[PDB]
């Protein structure tokens, strides 16, 4: 059953490329959320994992077909690595975050309707608590995110890299990194006013506590950007 393999790629680029702007009915979400003078919640950390966590049962769906074990060979696990020099945290899933289609159809922000009926049931039933596990507004990451970038490649699938975050638009164009087999980057860069909020000793002991819930294997690693240099230099175009 081959339901993706469809030529290799083709060489047609420079398409005006995808951009999408923030519909008013999304302007009201994004500013309902901002609005709040961020009072900050690092709440969404529990709620993140959750979502990564489905990620993971989904290729251990997967291995229900794989007679060799699970993905591959080895193992597949949630990788935590944070870069204090790019102040950068960088998570890399072995999973399936996403699929394409849902890609393109812009996961849980196609509102289309009038944001959502369930803003009325804001008013007296639910609150933004909630926020990740409608289903439907995973894209409050930039609670805590001043840049959010998202690099993908799918197995036999070609390669996708997508900018998000908030403040004007969104854009999606064909990647041509080639990095790795399937594996979804998630990289957002803190804030300066973040700066403090990048100690190891506090993830370390934050996710201690919350993945006591969580069933599947997690590790906190962290490459030291050797060899090569990474810093802020003026030269680069």
């Amino acid at each position: 059953m081959p339901e993706e393999t469809q030529t290799q790629d083709q060489p047609m680029e420079e398409e005006e490329v995808e951009t999408f702007a923030f519909q008013a009915e999304i302007a009201q979400l994004m500013s309902l959320i901002i609005n709040e003078f961020y009072s900050n919640k690092e709440i969404f950390l529990r709620e993140l994992i959750s979502n990564s966590s489905d990620a993971l049962d989904k290729i251990r769906y997967e291995s229900l077909t794989d007679p060799s074990k699970l993905d591959s060979g080895k193992e597949l696990h949630i990788n935590l690595i944070p870069n204090k020099q790019d102040r950068t945290l960088t998570i890399v899933d072995t999973g399936i975050g996403m699929t394409k289609a849902d890609l393109i159809n812009n996961l849980g922000t196609i509102a289309k309707s009038g944001t959502k009926a369930f803003m009325e049931a804001l008013q007296a039933g639910a609150d933004i608590s909630m926020i990740g596990q409608f289903g439907v507004g995973f894209y409050s990451a930039y609670l805590v995110a001043e840049k959010v970038t998202v690099i993908t490649k799918h197995n036999d699938d070609e390669q996708y890299a997508w900018e998000s975050s908030a403040g004007g638009s969104f854009t999606v164009r064909t990647d041509t990194g080639e990095p790795m087999g399937r594996g979804t980057k998630v990289i957002l860069h803190l804030k300066e006013d973040q700066t403090e909020y990048l100690e190891e000793r506090r993830i370390k002991e934050i996710v201690k506590k919350h993945s006591q819930f969580i069933g599947y294997p997690i590790t906190l690693f962290v490459e030291k950007e050797r060899d090569k240099e990474v810093s802020d230099d003026e030269a680069e175009e």
